[PDB]
């Protein structure tokens, strides 16, 4: 990414940081509605059936904050994120067993929520920048997955 593209990424991410939990809720709800098979990866989660139940779930809201906190730290590294990706690849390859296709699904949900909530800060320039940033994340975590023996 160019420096300008990183700045577009972090500009819209600052909007996410104004209410991390609400963004995380919308992102995970979009993920679970669009790809319900991902629900099975979480404990005490398959039982959630309606959007209202999903919005009421403290576990879901906590999880969305966990995801966005870690992703935001990664994005702020502007690609220099090997030390941040290392523990994530470790757990997601060997314990949670999250295939790259699921990381694509959550990337799509992130982009959907950012476009829905911040269209003025998420035009084609910023969309493409965020696309590139999330593609770089997925590329680098996929390489670490394989180092750990996981071909997902
Ligand atoms: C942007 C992508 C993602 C980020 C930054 C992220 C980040 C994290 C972090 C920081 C944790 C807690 C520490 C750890 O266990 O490593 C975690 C836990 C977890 N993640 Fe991810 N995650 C991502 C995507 C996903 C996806 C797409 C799934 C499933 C479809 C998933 C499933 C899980 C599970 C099952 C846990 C265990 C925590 C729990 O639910 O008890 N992750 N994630
Ligand atoms: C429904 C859901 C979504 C995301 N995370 C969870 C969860 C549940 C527990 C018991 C612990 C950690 N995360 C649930
Ligand atoms: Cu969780």
């Amino acid at each position: 990414l160019s420096e300008g593209e990183w700045q577009l990424v972090l500009h819209v991410w600052a909007k996410v940081e104004a209410d991390v939990a609400g963004h995380g809720q919308d992102i995970l709800i979009r993920l679970f509605k669009s790809h319900p098979e991902t629900l099975e990866k979480f404990d005490r989660c398959k039982h959630l059936k309606t959007e209202a139940e999903m919005k009421a779930s403290e576990d879901l809201k906590k999880h969305g904050v966990t995801v966005l906190t870690a992703l935001g730290a990664i994005l702020k590294k502007k690609g220099h994120h090997e030390a941040e990706l290392k523990p994530l690849a470790q757990s997601h390859a060997t314990k949670h067993k999250i295939p790259i296709k699921y990381l694509e699904f959550i990337s799509e949900a992130i982009i959907h929520v950012l476009h829905s909530r911040h269209p003025g800060d998420f035009g084609a320039d910023a969309q493409g920048a965020m696309n590139k940033a999330l593609e770089l994340f997925r590329k680098d975590i996929a390489a670490k997955y394989k180092e750990l023996g996981y071909q997902g």
